[PDB]
C-alpha cells in the first residue's frame, strides 16, 4: 500500500545505549509529479515528541538505503522497554510542505532488545482542508479570523455530500468566550465561504487563546454530523502551532494557511 521499511533495533547494557539503525525502505509510493519521491526519516521515543532525529534526504528514489545509525544514550533498560519507536517517512519538498508517506510504531516492550534485530514493517497512514487567515492587531487587541474555502471535505450525508457550515469559537483557558458561525453551504464538497470574524482580545490573554474551527454538516431533523476540527493555539499541531506563530511574530500582516480537519 505505502511501501515498508527496513530497521533493527539493540540495547547495550554495558554502555546503557539504545541503537537504531533505518537501513532502507521499498515500494514507496510517489509524491511528486515526476513519479518519484525524496524520502527522508523521522525517529522519535514516544511519550517524546520534542526530541527527534532525521536521516539525510534521497532524491528520486522510491527504494533508498539510508543505513543510518541513531543512538540513545544513557537510557536505562526499565525506561527504554516504556518507549515507542515511531518511525516516520516524509516526501521532502524544497518548495512547500514535506509530504507525509507513512509510518510505522513498535512498542518496546514487546521487543527482546538485548540483541540487536532486524524487522521489515509495512508502512502505515482524511476529513478534509480548511482555508483560513489569521491577523494579530495589538493595538486594537483583535484577532481576525477569515474563513476562506475548503476542499475534499468528508461526506457526512448518505447521500454521497455534505451541507458544509463553520462555526469558530474563541477560548480563554478552557472556557468558553465567544461563538461564531458562517452561513451553511448546501450539497458542497469545496465550499468557498469568505467570511471574515473579528475577536477582541487582550495583550494578557493571548498566550492562553485558544481558537477552535469546526466544519459541521447540516443535518437538518438530525443532529449535524462533525466533519472535523482545528485547534489554533500555542499548544496544538506543528501546523497550527506554526500558524499561530506566524501570526504572532507578524503582527499586523494577515496569514494564510491550509489545515488538515482532525
Ligand atoms: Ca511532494
Ligand atoms: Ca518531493
Ligand atoms: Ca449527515
Ligand atoms: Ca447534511
Amino acid at each position: 500500500n505505502l511501501g515498508r521499511i527496513q530497521f533493527s533495533v539493540g540495547y547495550n547494557f554495558q554502555e546503557s545505549t539504545l541503537t537504531v539503525k533505518v537501513m532502507k525502505a521499498q515500494e514507496l509510493p510517489a509524491k511528486d509529479f515526476s513519479g518519484t519521491s525524496d524520502p527522508f526519516v523521522k525517529i522519535y521515543l514516544l511519550p517524546d515528541k520534542k526530541h527527534k532525529l532525521e536521516t539525510k534526504v534521497k532524491r528520486k528514489n522510491l527504494n533508498p538505503h539510508w543505513n543510518e545509525t541513531f543512538l540513545f544514550e544513557g537510557f536505562p533498560y526499565e525506561k527504554v522497554v516504556q518507549r515507542i519507536l515511531y518511525l516516520q517517512v516524509l516526501d521532502y519538498d524544497r518548495f512547500s510542505r514535506n509530504d507525509p508517506i507513512g509510518e510505522v510504531s513498535i512498542p518496546l516492550n514487546k521487543v527482546d532488545l538485548t540483541q540487536m534485530q532486524t524487522f521489515w514493517k509495512d508502512l502505515k497512514p482524511s476529513r478534509g482542508e480548511l482555508l483560513l487567515s489569521l491577523c494579530y492587531n495589538p493595538s486594537a487587541n483583535s484577532i481576525i479570523v477569515n474563513i476562506i474555502k475548503a476542499r475534499n471535505l468528508k461526506a457526512m450525508d448518505i447521500g454521497g455530500t455534505s451541507d458544509p457550515y463553520v462555526k469558530v469559537w474563541l477560548m480563554y483557558k478552557d472556557k468558553r468566550v465567544e461563538k461564531k458561525k458562517t452561513v451553511t453551504k448546501k450539497r458542497n464538497l469545496n465550499p468557498i465561504f469568505n467570511e471574515s470574524f473579528a475577536f477582541d482580545i487582550p495583550t494578557e490573554k493571548l498566550r492562553e487563546t485558544t481558537i477552535i474551527i469546526t466544519v459541521m454538516d447540516k443535518d437538518k431533523l438530525s443532529r449535524n454530523d462533525v466533519i472535523g476540527k482545528i485547534y489554533l493555539s500555542w499548544k496544538s499541531g506543528p501546523g497550527e502551532v506554526k500558524h499561530w506563530k506566524d501570526m504572532i511574530a507578524r503582527p499586523r500582516q494577515p496569514v494564510a494557511q491550509w489545515h488538515q480537519l482532525k
